[PDB]
């Protein structure tokens, strides 16, 4: 059974992205880069409609080796991609997971969670609802991307002129956990901005 109380692996607060100056958390990369499962919970308030990274963990030497937990004004999701060749090329790209849900967002604060349970599947939660489940008996996550070297709150650091999905607005908090938390907890917690 689930821990009633589990400390976060990563905890970040009050991230001002009103100028899209993304917050560099590569100092914590070691704690995430080999994760096969976990939970990410984010309270956020965007001011744009474009695809924007809540959390971007990447091999900045490639265009397409990254994890991008993102939102728009009408969608939340994540992509997980790997790339075997560095620099200015599309070569060696493996598009591993794209999971998303079209959904109504609040004008102000919203709260989203991504839960990954190793070899069970992935769940997205938003504003007190479990909005999308993808079952998967052979899951992939950060451990599957080669040569990760950057983590940011508010963008994904990619090679050259790639789209970094710069978030504009503020992120009130981000908690990352090494384990998949209970649906009950995530329904209540994301439910704070119902
Ligand atoms: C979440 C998502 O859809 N991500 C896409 C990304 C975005 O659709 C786009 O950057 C938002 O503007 O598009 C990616 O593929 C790009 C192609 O759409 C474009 O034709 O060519 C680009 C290369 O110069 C790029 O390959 C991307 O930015 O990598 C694919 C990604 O999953
Ligand atoms: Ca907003
Ligand atoms: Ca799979
Ligand atoms: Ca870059």
């Amino acid at each position: 059974p689930n821990w009633e109380l589990l400390s976060s692996l990563g905890e970040y607060k009050d991230i001002n992205l009103e100028s899209s100056n993304a917050s560099n958390i590569t100092y914590d990369l070691e704690k995430y880069k080999n994760l096969d499962e976990g939970t990410i919970v984010v309270r956020f308030n965007s001011k744009d409609s474009k695809i924007q990274s809540l959390l971007g963990i990447s091999n900045s030497k490639t265009k397409n080796g990254y994890f991008n937990f993102y939102v728009t004004n009408s969608r939340v999701g994540f992509e997980l991609r790997n790339q075997k060749n560095e620099g200015n090329t599309q070569n060696g790209t493996e598009n591993l997971v794209h999971m998303y849900k079209d959904v109504a967002l609040n004008d102000g604060d919203n709260t989203v969670a991504l839960k990954i349970e190793k070899n069970k599947g992935y769940k997205l939660f938003l504003n007190g609802k479990m909005i999308k489940e993808v079952k998967d008996t052979n899951t992939k996550f950060l451990n599957n991307i080669e040569n990760l070297d950057s983590a940011f709150i508010g963008k994904t650091n990619r090679y050259g002129q790639s789209n970094e999905y710069n978030f504009k607005g503020n992120i009130g908090f981000m908690n990352i956990y090494n384990e998949p938390l209970g649906d009950d907890y995530l329904l209540s917690k994301t439910g704070e901005t119902k």
